[PDB]
């Protein structure tokens, strides 16, 4: 068929690559077995880039960025892309392990009674044909409740309020906590009974006071069921959800884990029981999406991450831009406004309009660097440097006087594999690559002028490696040093045309897609005879 673009997650062994149908194709990375094929609930090409500094797995479609971080060495990918819904009556989505779906019918069928719940047949009935469906592929295997959002909390609710009310610790009860906040989620529209959830918990430590400890830090004591409700200003008030213990005056020796167990050896959540505790994992695992216009009524031109691994960076072709704050829970950090009239851009130059077409931070002050092709009427690639700690534009770099009337746009900008440098690629609106240095001109230049030579991929491996895939299908692994083909494969049968590669950091073994839809592994005396 085709797969048109791929990415890798290393944390894992999974092959994700994107489909010319919109939908993901997540392949065995060792025998080259398909592993699951699920639709992101998209809405243009699709982005499932992981971002290895961030650590997290990021989907585009043209209009949202999802955010979802791995669980249980799988992702659920039916529902990344989709976005919160504004009506209760709204029909929402919601993906669930097969193995957790098993725990929930399991649940209505023997220990609860949660039945007569409006549309409670329509869940179950969904419910159980995945299943039955599903019943490696089963490992990567998911449902999805297609439902009314209130049909769904209200049934998520009423098993959590009845595995509560039996007090049987099972399986589901877990499982409906985390369908119980990823519903609260997508409908944004201390309380003890909220503290179910490990991020309310984690929220709740807005105002601890010994952020200087070690593992006493916020974070760490969410983790293990604990929460911040000062009485007091200064207050290092922390109470599990679930156990009702009370711990005060913490020490910097003192562990999450280690207080909760001697202090109430009881709880369930101590012992691992089935408590309605709602991890990070899953939560990270099953956040929504997010539009990064306000509104979300544009078309998405930008993804591009960077070296940080707490940011990632969008663009739109209005001219908006975000920034979220991927650590955790991918709040939007700085959102601003492109304006082509700007001081730096208006003298650089020596009608007008400005469009971003790629983006990307700098980590080892930091700073977003955005690609875009500007049209006044004459065209000029140049870099912008704004401000992440904003909205001002500190630099403003024009390109080479040639691209001015060349008429190329940048299409990727990557910082060195090695470090303190930067490698831009231009391309036609033959092609250019453009290394600057970190700037704490350029410092070495490079044309493409072969059409069947220009760059459609880029993997910059650790001026460390480089590896592309041109346009006549031959990838041309390579060093950057001083621009050494290493190894120039050819497309396999009519020639096939390598389109995309990407690199196998669980198995040591270069990965390449073709346009046809094949994929290719490539490849990158004797004391006892002494006296004792």
């Amino acid at each position: 068929d085709g797969l048109h673009s791929l990415s890798y997650h290393p944390a894992l062994n999974a092959i994700l690559a994107v489909t010319s149908r919109g939908t993901i194709k997540v392949i065995d990375g060792t025998s080259g077995a398909t592993l699951q094929a699920s639709a992101l609930s998209a809405k243009g090409q699709v982005k499932c880039q992981y971002i290895s500094a961030v650590d997290k797995v990021i989907f585009v479609d043209d209009y949202a960025v999802g955010c979802r971080k791995d669980l249980n060495g799988i992702l659920l990918l039916d529902t990344a892309l989709q976005t919160p819904v504004s009506k209760q009556d709204d029909v929402v989505q919601l993906e669930l392990p097969v193995t957790e779906a098993q725990q929930l019918l399991s649940a209505c069928l023997e220990k609860v009674d949660i039945s007569s719940t409006e549309g409670y047949d329509l869940f179950i009935t969904q419910l159980k044909d995945g299943l039955k469906n599903t019943s490696k592929v089963a490992k990567w295997a998911t449902v999805t409740f297609h439902l009314p959002h209130h049909v769904l909390k209200s049934i998520a609710s009423a098993i959590v309020n009845e595995l509560k009310k039996i007090n049987q610790n099972v399986a589901a009860l877990p499982v409906a906590s985390s369908v119980m906040d990823r519903l609260s989620y997508l409908l944004p529209s201390v309380d003890r009974s909220l503290m179910y959830s490990e991020a309310n918990r984690r929220e709740t430590f807005t105002s601890w006071p010994h952020v200087g400890y070690r593992w006493a830090q916020p974070d760490p004591m969410a983790q293990a069921g604990f929460y911040h409700q000062p009485a007091s200003s200064g207050d290092d008030r922390a109470m599990c959800f679930t156990c009702s213990v009370c711990l005060v005056c913490w020490e910097p020796t003192d562990e999450p884990w280690s207080e909760h167990e001697r202090h109430s050896p009881n709880c369930p959540f101590v012992k691992g029981e089935h408590t309605q505790n709602v991890p990070l994992s899953v939560t990270l695992a099953t956040s929504p999406a997010q539009f990064p216009c306000t509104d979300g009524t544009d078309r998405i031109s930008c993804f591009g991450s960077g070296s940080c691994p707490h940011f990632l960076a969008a663009a739109t072709k209005r001219g908006k831009i975000c920034i979220w704050d991927v650590s955790k829970l991918m709040k939007v950090h700085l959102k601003f406004e492109i304006n082509a009239y700007d001081p730096a851009i208006v003298q650089q130059l020596i009608e007008v309009s400005l469009d971003i077409t790629a983006l990307s931070i700098l980590q080892q002050f930091p700073c977003l660097l955005a690609g875009g092709l500007l049209t006044y009427r004459r065209t000029l690639p140049v870099l912008l440097l704004y401000s992440i700690k904003p909205g001002t534009l500190v630099q403003c770099l024009r390109l080479p006087k040639f691209a001015e009337e060349e008429n190329l746009c940048i299409d990727s900008i990557t910082p060195c594999a090695d470090g303190i440098h930067l490698l831009v690629g231009l391309r036609t609106c033959g092609g250019y690559l453009v290394l600057y240095k970190m700037n704490y001109e350029p410092i070495k230049i490079q044309h493409i002028k072969d059409p069947q030579d220009t760059i459609t991929s880029l993997i910059l491996l650790p001026l460390g490696h480089l590896v592309i895939t041109t346009q006549g299908g031959y990838v041309k692994i390579l060093d950057l040093s001083n621009f050494e083909i290493l190894a120039k494969v050819e497309p396999p049968k009519e020639q096939d045309t390598f389109v995309s590669v990407i690199y196998c950091s669980g198995t040591d073994r270069l990965c390449a897609c073709t346009k046809g839809g094949e994929l290719h592994f490539l490849q990158i005396d004797l004391l006892v005879d002494q006296p004792f």
